């Protein structure tokens, strides 16, 4: 049973997510976790954590449109010990640091984005 | 089993094969009969979409080494979302105003992005 955490930037929707994720991972053979912050720097010890306890992680950054050069840094740490790092988006854009990342399903896209951590593991 | 059309554009035939069995068999597994086409011809792609509003396909599109797009492809790419179709887009790797408004996009998974765009095809038919 690996431990992937899920974990959410800023702007209720979390506990709903968490049951979602948890009966996902379950079927996938994985232990999810679901956090939020509105803290980068929570996010980006988060990220240093999840590099120390090798730990998949799967980010949707939210309000974190502008990654700082610190979060950045500590995503390209988590890849760099060849962990997946999904990044999800739940809408998609509109015309008016990442293993992967999944756009506009929803939170149907943590799902998926969990799929491809299964998937990347079992290689 | 629900039709679903993957077409790729140009410089993703080995590959191509590979790529053609694993949505063969990922859409069985969902319940989709799944069909796979390449081409170098943007117009070619336009006629796919247009097939797909006509048929009421869903699609999962790729455009590889198009980078830029017309507007007929967007056109056509409206379409088909505007009846209620997915148009899934997936890119092999990570990276508009004229665009193909893609109901969701899945990108640097390689061939698996493809399941996943699948996956979420299915979903949607789902009770």
């Amino acid at each position: 049973m690996t431990k992937v955490i899920v974990v959410n930037g800023p702007n209720q929707d979390l506990d709903t997510l968490r049951k979602l994720c948890a009966e996902w991972g379950k079927d996938l053979g994985l232990e999810v976790e679901v956090r939020q912050t509105d803290d980068e720097a929570e996010m980006v010890r988060w990220m240093h954590q999840a590099a120390d306890e090798k730990t998949p992680v799967v980010m949707n950054p939210a309000a974190f449109t502008h990654y700082s050069y610190a979060l950045a840094d500590a995503a390209h740490m988590v890849i760099d010990e060849n962990l997946p790092l999904m990044e999800v988006h739940i809408s998609n854009p509109s015309a008016r640091v990442a293993t992967g990342t999944i756009t506009g399903m929803g939170f149907y896209g943590y799902k998926l984005a969990l799929d491809a951590v299964a998937h990347l593991l079992s290689e």
